């Protein structure tokens, strides 16, 4: 009955899944049981559904927003560095240090707002009020934390421009959206140096989203001058909460986890 | 009846769609008709389907491969630069000049094979023969051309490892796949300095895919030592052929086109 070492405990925690029936037994026997369960999990997925959780959640979210009147956007991932400055991200500011630069000209987008802003302006010349669009896709930020942050993550951003752009409607859409996914939340006032007063959608201490009721003074910089509402959510945070993963690495695009199951068996 | 200038003709060609009923009339009246048609196209999309073509094609392809027994993978977009060297991409070779480097350590993947190779090895410890997986996602290459090449594009890669890994089965899957999408093709032998003998799937002069029947000597470098087959396809090329777009910029993740309709109206 010698106690487990910390490294042994870390190995088992890699193989552990939240719903597992979790002492006395030696490491090798516990590792062997969990290896066996996890192989069985992968087999069941391969035999039956075959869908990746992140891809699937993206499809479910897409269905939700298309059915509620929002146009699906697929915009570039590499964007001009200008777009960041025009977002008023001064080089002093924390999010400046977080940008992945690629060329002299471009970066990997740290957020979806810049492209959606351009779509709102452009679509305003063609579509009837209100204009409703959303995008889901990769975003990139350099981060220090690893429990709730990834450097490569997936963001949903939805927005509406014209009539109906109230706090009430925004909260109502957020509420329907998270009640549809079956994720608990509360809405709290917060701020940030780019957008002023946000609503943050929180699960305990974890920020699922930052949302905003416009207008804001930077709007003019995108040729926007109508009311608008918008919110951005992290898909990997949503998965982490929905599947009760202890670490966000389980929800990521990854070579070490598949639907939260270690691939190192 | 003065002739159209080349710049005027370029403006109209931006607004023209392949199915349009295409003289005599002045520029302003032709531009106005086409503006009107294109606004109507966007309105119809917004009123009815609301789906982006590239997102939609990704869903349809996903359905096709999941239904035929392939596991859906979502792996990282930023990958180690090592992975490129281990692919045997010597710095001399053309694809070396095409890599978008990000850090000292990482690049934007120019292809999906490296990650899929790792999944095949890892999954072999858990799944029954044959192992079938696919991934669809962003890939990046610096290119000179702009008619058939983008720097940011979307790749499908499917592969099978173990039994059933023959040329015949690979051609059969390619055939079913493209007959399901309704895209004409022929299969031609070609080569490349990384994989030896490929099959290239061609539409006229346009390469839709490069596919390979293994094994190959580099396999060992990924811990793979079984037969395998695989192919990689460009979604934007598939869309370009399917919708008969003259330029691949119409099929891309973009701020200038939405489902091949100019957004500059
Ligand atoms: N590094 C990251 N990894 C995973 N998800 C993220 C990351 N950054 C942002 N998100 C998600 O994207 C949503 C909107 O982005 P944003 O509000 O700008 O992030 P944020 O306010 O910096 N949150 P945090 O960094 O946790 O304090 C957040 O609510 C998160 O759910
Ligand atoms: N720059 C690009 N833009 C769009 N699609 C691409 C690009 N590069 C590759 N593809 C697609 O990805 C598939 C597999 O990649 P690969 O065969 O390595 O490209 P390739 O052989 O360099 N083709 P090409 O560059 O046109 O001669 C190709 O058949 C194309 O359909
Ligand atoms: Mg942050
Ligand atoms: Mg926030
Ligand atoms: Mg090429
Ligand atoms: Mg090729």
């Amino acid at each position: 009955a010698p106690a487990l070492t910390k490294s042994q405990t870390d190995r088992l925690e890699v193989l552990l899944n939240p719903k597992d029936e979790i002492s006395g037994k030696p490491f090798r026997e516990l590792e062997s049981e969990l290896l066996s369960r996890r192989k069985k999990d992968l087999q069941q997925i391969y035999a039956e559904e075959r869908e990746n959780y992140l891809g699937k959640l993206e499809r479910e979210i897409t269905r939700f927003f298309v059915d509620r009147g929002f146009l699906e956007i697929k915009s570039p991932i590499l964007i001009p560095l200008e777009y960041i400055e025009r977002m008023g991200i001064d080089n002093d500011t924390e999010l400046s240090k977080q940008i992945f630069r690629v060329d002299k000209n471009f970066c990997l987008r740290p957020m979806l707002a810049p492209n959606l802003g351009n779509y709102l302006r452009k679509l305003d010349r063609a579509l009837p009020d209100p204009i409703k669009i959303f995008e889901i896709g990769p975003c990139y930020r350099k981060e220090s934390d690893g429990k709730e942050h990834l450097e490569e993550f997936t963001m949903l951003n939805f927005c509406q421009m014209g009539s109906g752009c109230t706090r009430e409607n925004l909260e109502s859409i957020i509420t329907d959206f998270l009640n549809h996914l079956g994720i608990d939340f509360k809405i709290v006032g917060d701020s940030c140096m780019v957008f002023g007063d946000t609503l943050d959608v929180m699960h305990g201490d974890l920020e699922l989203s930052s949302a905003v009721v416009g207008p804001r003074p930077l709007d003019r910089e995108w040729g926007i001058d109508k009311p608008w509402i918008g919110a951005g959510f992290g898909l990997e945070r949503l998965l982490k909460v929905k599947h009760d993963f202890k670490n966000i690495k389980r929800a990521a695009r990854s070579e070490s986890y598949y639907n939260g199951i270690s691939t190192n068996l």
